[PDB]
């Protein structure tokens, strides 16, 4: 009985082969069903691919159903084959082929389908538009599931239309011609563009017409390899959220935002020929967690300076926990902006295209309040000599109202005699740093202890100083007369800060005793000397001599020729000294260039507690002993204060290169313009 | 041979039609398998739908298996048909129909199934309960994949039970009757409710009994259109995380939290009839990135004031990077709360239901530390006249301990003579703003330069002032005697701040010279005059006259009648003047109402550097020239300080309307109570 | 006709049973296709499971295809069966069995497949390695979809190899032996390990070789029950993002990070035997939103102290919105670190393994700027007597540069006479708290009002004080002579702060009037008295007596014996008094132990406005009335300032236990070393 034959043949383990199937959707349009809900198997969407197959079910009355070439296939007879597919569509359902094929139309059909799209692979496209509240796109990774713009395509790889709201873009890549490290770009391309809204609807969230409320999430999306912008959110769009956005390898601007009312979290922008980020006309937005690196990337060819971040014509921005680092020009340029609030801000090792040239934050006609600032320049710290920022802050105008608090100078050792702020440009702007009172702006009454002048002849001699010192004469300093200023105050455990303008006359071999605590140099001298030593060949050494706590230590270094002090040039010379903490700084007041070193922890043999036992007195231009070395040149504006960190010292230099450090800690301040 | 006929018939491209299938799960329960793992095709869950079909496999011994009407279907004979389904379930598997159908039971079966639920569409429900660590729900968008509460249903659309922990709610909508803009609500509804735990388990995370550790994520979820609450997290629940939560169109309170120990990131709450957010009994929580807008939304009918945010009976809250904007009443009300820490805070343009009536932050028996404050009132800036906040801060009690730092007054031009703080209510609370020393609380010794009184007769005349001025008499100001105060101090590039109480006598046409720098008015006069001009018709003009840097400029405006100065009323009149930066403020000390303007950037023809060349002296009530115009009325409490921004000026007004601006910058302060 | 028989038999609703299928992939390898793209049904991967089945399609020419035991199955004949599977793979496709089975090889095949992996259930594994940019893993919950390390397995449950970048790990669990509350661990296990990179590639993101750019997201992942680490990110890895990471039940360290350049948001680490978090050698990273609780968890057996967070050898860290709470030892230990920036920081109720022993933040050779600090100790507030931190801050070295701002002492009532800072260890470090000038470091000139000494005999008597008071003698205080200091200053609405060193002689029953405002005690006395009352049995009472605003109130408490004042011991005794706000503090200057109470809100019958009407004078050691009670012992270092919160009082104690509170508010300071 051939009946048993058929059952046994169909019942073989490969028996499914005997059930015919549709070869293609083209074949499917010619296959009329004879039963409602009739089941058919589709081998593949397009002949020869083995891609896009599935199961379809029939509506003999295909009325109100439209063929879309993927999930709704209509017959010549008017029936509709409907893909059995509850949830997301993917491009292969609509004829995508992957590989080098142009899958633009299949991908466009997905996001137009009325369902969210799943990217299961990498698809080449030219330009895709997201139009509906169903146009979500989901992948499974930042790389392998992605849209890839064709090399010939220009414009926006993805455009979010002003009719599209409340979608999710999650965990997929958006790659352009330059996606791979060190490759070139197709001109005029953008990864994701959010167009300016052309209208406002009254039926949100069911709107079908233009509306500014994007109210959508771009989450774990990786944009790489575009020319003009990675992501460009144009004016008029509200509530475009980004979350874990990663932007790599952009010829020009990583991310541009020109709109209001949005929040981004954990954004990273890396390696852009121009800015990593442009905020232009932004307001009432939030960035929380941000990393902006390798802006103004030189191999991307852009001659010309561009900062890591431009904040232009913006207001009411709260920007917390971001870092700008390794950018070729300035770190952050704030221009014509109001009320920029930054809480936890890290800017270090920018200006990498030209050493000692650019600044980490550049203020121009802007107001800002910046808290939790940090900026440890790891190139200066390591001593690598790599190009880095001249300093932290630069004011291009003096109508800025700016408050800055944090660690303005980090306080590492200074192997190459530099740190975070190596050129300081003071300003008359309405500026407050670290809550420090600006001496030029205070009427506070303070102590002002009077030192005793001492010399072989005890009559002070006064001589001219350069006009940069802001006075006519200063105290004549000579080795022959041992000119010095003796304070009777002794150093205590709170520590001390000592500073003066010194105009050194540098000729032959010589020891300059700029300032001292106590005298002598031995296990029990309880003394500090800051010295400039010139050997007979002109080599210059800055030496800190410490004696106490049962031992002696020399912390000195030979200056490279380009950092040597110049005869007749005024320098602000400052030290902070306290148990376990010594720093010195020499500041050229005509160029603003600074050298410095700082000693804590393992650099100190002992904390030298006994220097601060209220027994060693303070002396300027020599030590407290009649035989000590003195100085050659001129002194002025001698300052004694209680201990200030180098952080606060540098902060106060932005007010003025030669003024007292901290009015609330001021103990003595002597101009020395023909008086003591 | 009919064998070939069968193979050729089955082998047609539509051959799958010949394989029978089950019409419904009801039919399936009557279909006994004869082989283990036997495969059957289910056409659809419910007859007539074409929805919920799939492939099932048989367990002849359905023992320990329970029929659930979707993925486990048991036969009369005791066998179990198991849906071939590795991962998530969706409501259509359990009989959902979508459209207008009540899909409550299918959706409840999904979240009770033991698998996570995928929402592929919009489903109407009455009330759903999440009970298990498997009760996750995933959608593909904030709108199209959603639960939709039936119009007749009341109560919670979703309840998270105290047995439910460690689930994810990701990328779907939760809509109620009022979801669409401008529609009404069903009474007593809540979007998502997290119930108060009834117990604590000892076997987390495998607990099957009540526990407070929710430890779950609500992520990219959109809640819209509910009455009482969008999201309501009740007391006793720990670690309910929200991430990119979006709440729209709530009749009453957008989000209520009444518990401890949680973190939210990037929350937005928009358009609520009462508060956007209520924190009531909260502690040890974090909000990072928040947008709270259109609270107290008038068309939602709630008569009565409700703030954008209520912080009540809470403690140890860290709230970073949030904004409160466009709310109908106060911005933020902090009541009976300890240790509220805010870092990066934006409050602007609230109080929109009644102009000049509400305040951006209202403190009542609370302590707070607020850093990075900003609040550019875009309505005042644009000059639209839209209703906006009276000012930034209001203290309902004087037992608050509050620190505020930031841009308290933004410093835009003031087209309508107003800005951010238009009514100032000073307080005796333990308050510190912008690190400013409160003059009423300091013993610091400062400079106090003595001006020279000048007049046609050089003997000062003193007359009564209103008691609000805090002294018996002031300096008689007259045009006939040209009463004035001449300081010999000249203005420098750091700038200057000048202020006084002036009680003007306003009668006919007249020029009041409130204060001046230098004298004359020409390309090279290096002068500033602040003037009140009254024309013969009573119209009042506030004019800033600047001469220097080779040109002259008039920055004046006619006051609207409601802003005119009133004869016999005391005003605090203050200016800040420095190169490129001029602001003036007139403050009615009896009503706290302020008018003001500020000039920087393009409003200035030149920076007027030469006004600040240390050649132009300071004068109150006239200028330094014998022929200058003077004033009519009384003067008192003359203040000279180094430059303060309007930001710091306004900040210090919260201490006291008439005291010195900044003790650390004070140069002169003359009461003028029968002395100079 | 047996043809009709076959059609009718196949057409039965169970007709699918007649289509044969493959019993196993082993059977499949022996099934040669005869048509390209031939369809076959696979019943199951492994015989007897009903797991892993599906549909496969044939490539007769299996060339360039490799058998992987799940989705690519090759025949003896060289053909390839390809699983119809567009998107993610799951372990059951590769032979996983779930339950107690070791599914390591199936799971490893998934993440090696070239597709992302979906976890649909809980799978036991030993060790899994993520190697490719396709090795993403997705679950549907933090618990039920998970990897579970076998009890015998050691090492890393998941290792991310240095070839793996740009993947997502989303919404699944990683459990070890100790996952369930209160269970033990397998030695040497780690949840997720990110290995140190062995090289750098030049073709990112298409690299196939080692690279430091992880650039991956760990999102909504739950790690529980491992020994050494929950998550361990080793040196050299960049941009490992965590987002909503939840770590529970770790024998040792919840999370270790030893690398640079990363951002975490909303991390929670709960219940670790050692630290919740170790940052060791970190730099240029961000943590935004963090909860670290129950570190140093005693039942996990680690004898020895470990902080909630170790920050060691790190720099340029921005850590915003975190909380450390309920940890067994110190809260946060910062060692050998630069530029640690914290904005919004909550540390409370740590040190729970030994009461009054540990500190919330411990600084050692580190610099930090901390803003928005809060730390309401809920155990002290509730009066539970549970073990809690001795105090907020401890400095193990004096070379730290630290700025702290916030609510250093919360200001709740003090039911057990304690609060947040119960032992205070002052430091000579470069420290600034709440912007307070350190009196030891200021040269500012202030008022110093001179009191009038009064006694039955009006000649002051001076007697010795302990050396801890920093002077030789103080003012002899006796009840017989009514020794007192009368200021003529009266209290005003701004309030007042009064403090002194008092060395009490405690013998029999006695009333000590430490200090007073006004005199008398009645509805209209407008008076304040701070009293120590000793009854005849030695019981001690600290009483605040308030009279005014029409009533009287006693705010007193009996001290527990262990908190009693000791005869001959010096105490710093301070009050702040203003309308509606009264606090007192008694500080043992030899042990640093403090007791205190604070009265606001409901504790006050009235605000006692009339005490501050400028009519009641200030008195030390008695009141302004000749008959008032006085003191027995010695007084020294009498301080009058304008009102300071207890917050600022405690903050200033970290500078020095006995110095003036606030130099900018200082009104009087009398050493009393043989003078008045
Ligand atoms: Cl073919
Ligand atoms: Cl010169
Ligand atoms: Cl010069
Ligand atoms: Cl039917
Ligand atoms: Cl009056
Ligand atoms: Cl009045
Ligand atoms: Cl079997
Ligand atoms: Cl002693
Ligand atoms: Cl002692
Ligand atoms: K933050
Ligand atoms: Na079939």
């Amino acid at each position: 009985d051939s009946f048993i034959n058929v059952i046994n043949t169909l019942g073989r383990n490969d028996g499914a082969k005997y059930i015919g199937e549709c070869h293609s959707v083209a074949d499917l349009r010619n296959t009329e069903p004879t039963m409602d809900g009739q089941r058919i198997i589709l081998k593949q969407h397009t002949a020869g691919t083995l891609l896009g197959g599935g199961v379809f079910r029939a509506l003999i009355d295909g009325t109100g159903k439209t063929d879309n070439n993927g999930t709704v296939i209509k017959t010549v007879g008017g029936a509709a084959w409907l893909r059995v597919n509850a949830d997301r569509v993917n491009p292969f359902m609509f004829g995508a082929l992957g590989g080098s094929n142009d899958d633009t139309i299949p991908v466009q059909s997905c996001v137009d389908s009325g369902k969210a799209t799943q990217l299961t692979d990498a698809h080449y496209v030219s330009n895709i538009q997201l139009k509906y509240n169903t146009s979500s796109i989901y992948g499974s990774g930042l790389h392998y599931s992605r849209l890839h713009q064709l090399p010939s395509a220009t414009g926006n790889c993805i455009t979010i239309k002003d009719t599209c709201s409340l979608i999710v873009l999650d965990a997929f890549g958006v790659y352009g011609t330059g996606a791979q490290q060190g490759t070139s770009f197709t001109a005029g391309t953008t990864g994701i563009y959010v167009e300016t809204p052309s209208g406002l609807s009254a039926d949100y969230p069911f709107h079908t017409t233009a509306d500014p409320r994007r109210d959508l999430c771009i989450s774990k999306v990786h944009i790489a390899g575009f020319d003009e912008y990675g992501l460009n959110i144009d004016s008029g769009n509200f509530s475009v959220t980004t979350d874990s956005l990663l932007v790599n390898h952009i010829n020009q601007v990583g991310v541009r935002c020109a709109t209001t009312d949005w929040t981004w979290t954990n954004i990273q922008v890396n390696t852009c020929g121009k800015q990593c980020l442009v905020l232009d006309g932004c307001g009432n937005g939030r960035i929380i967690g941000g990393k902006f690196i390798w802006a103004n990337w030189q191999p991307y060819g852009t001659v010309g300076q561009f900062p890591g971040i431009t904040i232009n014509n913006s207001q009411n921005m709260v920007i917390n926990g971001i870092e700008v680092q390794d950018c070729g020009g300035n770190g952050i340029e704030i221009s014509e902006s109001y009320s920029i609030s930054m809480n936890g801000l890290n800017t270090n090792r920018n200006g990498i295209n030209a050493n000692n040239t650019f600044y980490n934050i550049v203020f121009n006609k802007s107001d800002a309040v910046i808290n939790g600032f940090v900026g440890l320049n790891y190139a200066a710290n390591s001593g690598s000599g790599a190009n880095s920022s001249a300093g932290n802050f630069q004011f291009l105008s003096n109508d800025c109202s700016v408050t800055i608090n944090g660690v303005v100078e980090t306080g590492y050792m200074g192997i190459n005699f530099i740190g975070d702020n190596n050129i300081i440009n003071p300003t008359n702007s309405d500026l407050s740093i670290n809550g420090l009172v600006n001496y030029s702006k205070t009427g506070l009454q303070t102590m002002n202890e009077t030192p005793t002048f001492d010399g072989v002849s005890t009559t002070p001699v006064y001589v001219s100083v350069p006009s940069s010192v802001g006075q006519v004469n200063g105290l004549r300093l000579s080795q022959a007369n041992k000119d010095k200023l003796l304070y009777s105050r002794t150093a205590g455990p709170e520590g001390i800060t000592m500073a003066a303008v010194i105009v050194p006359t540098i000729s032959g071999a010589e020891v300059f005793n700029f300032m001292a605590i106590g005298s002598g140099f031995s296990d029990t001298s309880n003394s500090l000397h800051l010295q400039l030593v010139i050997d007979a060949s002109g080599k210059q050494t800055i030496a800190l001599l410490l004696g106490g706590d049962g031992t002696t230590q020399i912390l000195s270094g030979d200056l490279p020729n380009d950092l040597k002090l110049q005869s007749g040039v005024p320098y602000h010379i400052a030290i902070g000294a306290k148990p376990g903490y010594f720093w010195w700084s020499i500041l050229n007041i005509q160029t603003g260039k600074r050298i410095r070193r700082s000693f804590r922890g393992a650099y100190l043999a002992v904390p030298f507690n006994s220097i601060f036992g209220l027994t060693s007195s303070l002396t300027f231009f020599s030590d407290s002993n009649a035989g000590g070395d003195a100085c050659s040149g001129v002194g002025a504006k001698v300052y004694v204060g209680m201990f200030s960190s180098e952080n606060d010292y540098v902060a106060s230099r932005y007010y003025n290169l030669i003024n007292p450090v901290d009015p609330t800690k001021l103990i003595s301040y002597r101009i020395l313009d023909s008086s003591i």
